[PDB]
């Protein structure tokens, strides 16, 4: 219906079409990544610092944190868009690691076509102190882009691609690739 064949551009990478994005998975260090948005798995406070969440807001500096807890303090909100601060990014996105997955990053792609974005880089969403099961996670994720494709509201969006922590979590992400594998 929509899945590409999967691939290895890059040592350790692994891509695949769905519809009109290029979808890729690898393992490293998310803070060293440049993209419209970076996505931040954060507490429902919007204020942790443990696991990927501690590299992303040491990184982005204080005047993010400020962003956060100020926005935290203004209503009840299911995710947050800040500053890039010190990373390599024009915004942010703040998602709760606890929260339903590919609701998380549904919204996530809305927001870029709303500011006319092209590029998406996430982590394993609620795999850290979340302790959602990498296997759901990786399901959701990419459940979210095949649904927002569906739909024909992929426009200015074209690459989403997860950098992961754990290379044992890649290898569940490889896995679900090749289970849709057109
Ligand atoms: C030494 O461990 C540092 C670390 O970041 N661990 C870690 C371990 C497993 C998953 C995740 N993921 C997220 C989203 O936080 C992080
Ligand atoms: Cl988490
Ligand atoms: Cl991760």
């Amino acid at each position: 219906m929509f899945y590409g064949t999967v691939s290895s551009p890059d040592s350790g990478v692994y891509e695949m079409k769905i519809g009109s994005i290029i979808f890729q998975v690898a393992s490293g260090d998310i803070t060293k990544e440049e993209a419209d948005v970076i996505v931040n798995s954060t507490s429902n406070s919007f204020n942790l610092k443990a696991g990927v969440s501690k590299a992303i807001l040491e990184c982005a500096g204080q005047n993010v944190e400020r962003e956060c807890s100020q926005q935290a303090q203004q209503r009840k909100n299911d995710y947050i868009i800040t500053g890039g601060g010190f990373l390599r990014c024009k915004n942010i996105i703040h998602v709760i690691g606890g929260n339903d997955v590919k609701s998380s990053v549904s919204s996530v792609l809305q927001e870029c076509e709303k500011k006319n974005y092209s590029s998406i880089c996430l982590p394993a969403i609620g795999t850290g102190n979340a302790k959602q099961h990498p296997d759901k996670v990786a399901e959701a994720i990419i459940d979210a882009i095949e649904d927002f494709v569906q739909k024909g509201s992929a426009q200015s969006v074209k690459k989403v691609k997860v950098v992961i922590f754990l290379p044992q979590v890649l290898d569940v992400f490889y896995a679900n690739m090749k289970k849709r594998e057109g």
